């Protein structure tokens, strides 16, 4: 593989996101940056903070240029304020290029930096339409493609229990098995896609597909869980509960309020159903589906101290938008963000967490009519 030096360039915690090393300024200042396909701003801590091991020191960078404008970014969980500017940026374990990119220097924040997360910034990989202050602030990837010959495409292999790979400018065939199935990027703001069908253990949830995408369905490496619209979430939980009747769990478990732990190496994965999401294909009336295992939607909680107990939290929750395909979904696959051809590809990951009975899968093609009517106008 020609992209071998980019393999395993991501690190992280089982629910605190994946980050890549990025070198900023001159002389070099390397920091750990979160890879987020759900946002579009490149920002780094630039002032002391109890949860920051290190930060960007603008005064020490001779190539830093203050844009003399402030920026504020409120996320679904947390927010920060900073100063806009530009500086030289490189990804040591990424493409062999250096570009001058917009960079937000975070000077104040609220519930942003986590105690012992190891990351000091965030790399928004989505489009300009959702960038702050507005769409005039060119996102990092856009600068990369405009300033260099690096192809307009990147792929993510997020491996769960953490590490992974972000391949920029191409596809690394060693990171997946089987074929890559593509779904259209509906609009270029978030990485919006269209879900046309949902099954629990092969059983169709039988809801109007418009409910699956009400508002918008997206692929977001920045969100941990698989988030579903309220009406869809309720139906899905009812079905998952029925399919896992071998054992009973408290209501709060399905609501993510309570956790359930099992003796080390005794989690009854076989009692939980597989979940399949059908995505619009590239050909008229054609779709494909991705199937995830409970090992994906049941995530391990920060262990106490190598104790003989494995605690898990239900990683499917309620969303106030359409379906948000977070890390729990992506961890089972190699995901190709083919911006050049406005499509997202899915293939079984070479690091998919499965067992001897079942495995994550990407299968097709299937015949699905009126898929267009599933999207929100
Ligand atoms: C470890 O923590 C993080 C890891 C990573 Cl990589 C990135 C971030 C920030 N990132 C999270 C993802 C978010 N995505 C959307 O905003 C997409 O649009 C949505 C709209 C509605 C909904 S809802 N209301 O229905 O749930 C959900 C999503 C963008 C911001 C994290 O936060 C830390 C503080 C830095």
């Amino acid at each position: 593989g020609s992209f071998v030096e980019m393999v395993d360039n991501l690190r992280g915690k089982s629910g605190q996101g994946y980050y890549v090393e990025m070198t900023v300024g001159s002389p070099p200042q390397t920091l750990n940056i979160l890879v987020d396909t759900g946002s579009s701003n490149f920002a780094v801590g630039a002032a002391p903070h109890p949860f920051l091991h290190r930060y960007y020191q603008r005064q020490l960078s001779s190539t830093y240029r203050d844009l003399r404008k402030g920026v504020y970014v409120p996320y679904t969980q947390g927010a920060w304020a900073g100063e806009l500017g530009t500086d030289l940026v490189s990804i040591p374990h990424g493409p062999n290029v250096t570009v001058r990119a917009n960079i937000a220097a975070i000077t104040e924040s609220d519930k942003f930096f986590i105690n012992g997360s190891n990351w000091e910034g965030i790399l928004g990989l989505a489009y300009a339409e959702i960038a702050r202050p507005d769409d005039s602030l060119e996102p990092f990837f856009d600068s990369l493609v405009k300033q260099t010959h690096v192809p307009n495409l990147f792929s993510l292999q997020l491996c769960g229990a953490v590490g992974g790979s972000m391949i920029i400018g191409g596809i690394d065939h060693s990171l997946y098995t089987g074929s890559l199935w593509y779904t259209p990027i509906r609009r270029e703001w978030y990485y919006e896609v269209i879900i046309v069908r949902v099954e629990i253990n092969g059983q169709d949830l039988k809801m109007d597909c418009k409910e699956y995408n009400y508002d918008k369905s997206i692929v977001d490496s920045g969100t941990t869980n698989l988030r579903l619209p309220k009406k869809v979430f309720e139906a899905a939980v009812k079905s998952i509960k029925a399919a896992s009747s071998t054992e009973k769990f408290p209501d709060g478990f399905w609501l993510g309020e309570q956790l359930v732990c099992w003796q080390a190496g005794t989690t009854p994965w076989n009692i939980f159903p597989v979940i399949s999401l059908y995505l619009m294909g590239e050909v008229t009336n054609q779709s494909f589906r991705i199937t995830i295992l409970p090992q994906q939607y049941l995530r391990p909680v920060e262990d106490v101290a190598t104790s003989q107990d494995d605690c898990y939290k239900f990683a499917i929750s309620q969303s106030s938008t359409g379906t948000v395909m977070g890390a729990v979904i992506m961890e089972g696959f190699y995901v190709v963000f083919d911006r050049a051809r406005k499509r997202i590809g899915f293939a079984v990951s070479a690091c998919h967490v499965h067992d001897e009975f079942r495995t994550a899968a990407v299968e097709g093609p299937f015949v699905t009519l009126d898929m267009e009517d599933c999207g929100y106008n």
